[PDB]
């Protein structure tokens, strides 16, 4: 009989019993589980997407970037699930390591050492290098997207969002605190740099367990980065491609820049120095990851001879954004299908 986890149907046996409910989300449930083939415990997620296409866009996007990637920072995963026929597939499940928490709850337990912060900052950094040496943007970067263990080992996960980077979207976002600047106010919003944003406001966020800006809706949102960073310069203006974000900006009051030390008193001065470099608002200014891997503040980890990168740029051999669900369902299919008894 198919294990039940909180009236809800996991139909993963027999290779996966013993399943614990874990969390769950917009359209779908995480359980911890145990792999009686490979004898090891296992995180099994079941994704719900096909009716909205927004869902069906992240799950196929998860896919096919997490089977692509294979680096120690980042998150693999190991089996998919799935019905044999397209015209039962209701639901997906993704079965991946199992990691003991994120950074999100961590973060409401406990505050973090400097040491603390220091050694999962360099993890995020080397794992994001990965990503962007294969020309994707993750785009989602933010605490509950980095998975932690009792080692203190830290992967990325949920690529849902990820895209080729390319110097208007529909798309299922949870949280905007974490968005860039040019994202924001829709300029060139295809650049590394606004990974290296979201990484920023993490760093925040571990120095002092609050969030930096946590806007209660997209205007709020754009007000909070300006009154800390301060009112854009000439300079910060130009850099906005967009006539009709530019024209938004000029039309707000003048506001002063929030010292770092400020918001921070009681805060390692390289961590700020680094900080800062991460949340400017010019992205052709704002730090990139291979230089921020090398900032003085991650010295006693940084071993570029140890921070590998993708062998080729990932491609998505076909444009996924305006597809509609019953095509993306399709796609999903043919992409699980390798998971199958007897596939091709
Ligand atoms: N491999 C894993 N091991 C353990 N827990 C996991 C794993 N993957 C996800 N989780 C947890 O499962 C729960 C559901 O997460 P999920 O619904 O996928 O959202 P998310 O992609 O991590 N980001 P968010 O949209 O903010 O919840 C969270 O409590 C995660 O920490
Ligand atoms: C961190 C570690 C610890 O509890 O870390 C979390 C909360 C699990 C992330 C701990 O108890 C000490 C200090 C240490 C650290 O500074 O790692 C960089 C390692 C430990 C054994």
């Amino acid at each position: 009989g198919p294990e039940m986890v909180r009236g809800q149907v996991f139909d993963v046996g027999p290779r996966y019993t013993n399943l614990s409910y874990i969390g769950e989300g917009a359209y779908g449930m995480v359980c911890s589980a145990y792999d009686n083939v490979n004898k090891v415990r296992v995180a099994i997620k079941k994704i719900s997407p096909f009716e909205h296409q927004t869902y069906c866009q992240r799950t196929l996007r998860e896919i096919k970037i997490l089977l692509r990637f294979r680096h120690e920072n980042i998150i693999g995963i190991n089996d998919i699930i799935r019905a044999p026929t397209i015209e039962q597939m209701k639901d997906v499940y993704i079965v991946q390591d199992l990691m003991e928490t994120d950074l999100y709850k961590l973060l409401k337990t406990q505050h973090l050492s400097n040491d603390h912060i220091c050694y999962f900052l360099y993890q995020i950094l080397r794992g994001l290098k990965y990503i962007h040496s294969a020309n994707v943007l993750h785009r989602d970067l933010k605490p509950s997207n980095l998975l932690l263990n009792t080692t203190c080992d830290l992967k990325i996960c949920d690529f849902g969002l990820a895209r080729v980077a390319d110097p208007f979207l529909t798309e299922y976002v949870a949280t905007r605190w974490y968005r860039a600047p040019e994202i924001m106010l829709n300029s060139k919003g295809y650049t590394k740099s606004i990974d290296i944003w979201s990484v920023g406001c993490i760093l925040a966020e571990m120095l002092s367990n609050r969030p930096i800006f946590p806007g209660k809706h997209y205007l709020d949102q754009l007000n909070h980065i300006l009154g800390i960073l301060g009112s854009p310069s000439q300079e910060d203006l130009n850099c906005i491609i967009n006539l009709k974000a530019r024209n938004y900006l000029l039309s707000l009051p003048h506001k002063n820049k929030v010292p770092w030390n400020r918001l921070f008193p009681n805060a390692d001065s390289k961590a700020l120095d680094l900080l800062d470099k991460m949340l400017t608002f010019n992205p052709h200014k704002r730090i990139e990851v291979e230089q921020a891997l090398a900032h003085p503040y991650l010295e006693q980890y940084y071993d570029p001879s140890d921070e590998p990168i993708a062998e080729a740029p990932f491609k998505f051999d076909m444009e996924l954004d305006d597809l509609p669900k019953e095509k993306l369902k399709e796609l999903i299919f043919e992409e699980t299908a390798r998971f199958q008894p007897g596939y091709r």
